[PDB]
């Protein structure tokens, strides 16, 4: 069949048949992303993404006939796989000192690219010789991502995620039995493990007052017990759906790190530190906007991008993290479910576990 160039019309399941290429592409892509080069990183992700779609491994350079997002540059990258087994380019970058370190520092919760670059140039090459250095002071968000570096870098599975879900509920519920918490992000896509536990919190009966207070009280609540390890409650700023470099307007969200006493987890498995620091996101959205919060905060990163990218370029509409807009009939189209939204963008629904680009 003749597929599409818009991930929004792609069925990207976690069942990948080209992990080989895809991986090697993700390296070069993560490369261009760090070597401050916002360009090629686009033809990489977009290519590596398409492949994740195919229902069969690519064998001969013959199969790549038809498939889009595949320019003469990337093929020579697949080339080095078919007739070799690994990508000389990729295989190269992994041992490239700029990369290694960068992906080594940013790996810290709190370490950005601007911060991970001033260090590289200072000469540091390991984070063992950084925290130690008695000179440069660390932002709280960094001291944090540092103090718990271990458990954090250790990823999380479902059983862990779930321990957090109740955790959140038994809490948020104590401030709104009306509350509706949906486990969102990667985990809701079907990843059996992710970096963090993304959540979306909402409720029908709730004033525009009770909203801007819950993300704090709940925070304070765990704080009251010890479970809170770090917090950064960004006040809801967002409310014309943006389309360029805007993370400037968002729902009320918060980045955290909880203390998940292992006793409170349900895994078929039998260590010091009965608990584990775990990264969690939290978002609140007035009930009349759950429909987009979910879609927006559900990913995939690349999926979202291509979604609204389609929205604009193909339907003359604007898809916000909050609300869509029809530039032709100049009206705010809305919906009570993701399902409806696609129907609006004129798209055959893509189940959440199908948005794994
Ligand atoms: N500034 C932003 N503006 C809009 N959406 C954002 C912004 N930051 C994050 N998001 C949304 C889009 C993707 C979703 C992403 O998160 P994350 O990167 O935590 O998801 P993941 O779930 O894919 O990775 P992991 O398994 O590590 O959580 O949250
Ligand atoms: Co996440
Ligand atoms: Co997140
Ligand atoms: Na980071």
């Amino acid at each position: 069949k003749k597929i599409s160039q818009y991930a929004c019309q792609r069925r990207t399941t976690l069942n990948n048949y080209n992990q080989l290429f895809t991986d090697a592409l993700d390296i070069l892509a993560e490369n261009d992303e760090l070597r401050e080069n916002e360009g090629s990183c686009l033809a990489f992700m977009r290519a590596s993404s398409v492949l994740k779609s195919l229902p069969f491994p690519i064998t001969s350079m013959k199969d790549t006939e038809g498939i889009p997002c595949l320019g003469d540059k990337v093929k020579s990258i697949i080339e080095g796989i078919i007739e070799d087994g690994e990508s000389s380019e990729a295989k190269a970058v992994l041992n490239d000192e700029r990369y290694k370190s960068f992906k080594l520092f940013t790996s810290v919760f709190g370490v950005g690219l601007k911060t991970a670059e001033k260090w590289f140039r200072m000469g540091f090459r390991t984070l063992s010789k950084i925290q130690s250095d008695k000179s440069l002071r660390f932002t709280q968000m960094q001291k944090a991502g540092f103090l718990y570096y271990e458990d954090l870098v250790s990823c999380v599975n479902r059983p862990e995620a779930e321990a957090v879900s109740m955790l959140v509920k038994e809490a948020v519920v104590t401030f709104l039995p009306d509350a509706l918490v949906t486990m969102t992000g990667g985990f809701r896509r079907g990843k059996m493990t992710g970096h963090d536990v993304d959540f979306l919190i909402t409720s029908p009966e709730a004033t525009e007052d009770e909203e801007q207070q819950l993300l704090h009280k709940v925070t304070d609540f765990w704080k009251q017990q010890g479970l809170l390890l770090y917090c950064d409650i960004l006040e809801s700023t967002f409310e014309q759906p943006s389309r360029k470099v805007d993370a400037l307007d968002h729902f009320q969200k918060c980045f955290l790190i909880l203390k998940l006493d292992h006793g409170r987890v349900h895994s078929e498995k039998s260590e010091g530190k009965g608990w584990k620091a775990i990264r969690v996101d939290l978002v609140m959205c007035p009930y009349d906007r759950r429909a987009f919060a979910l879609l927006g905060w559900t990913g995939s990163r690349q999926f979202e991008r291509d979604l609204r990218r389609y929205a604009t370029h193909e339907r003359k509409m604007m898809l916000d993290n909050h609300a869509l807009y029809d530039r032709t009939k100049r009206v705010f189209l809305e919906a009570e479910s993701e399902e409806e939204i696609f129907a609006h963008l004129g798209l055959d629904y893509i189940e959440p576990w199908e948005r794994n680009a």
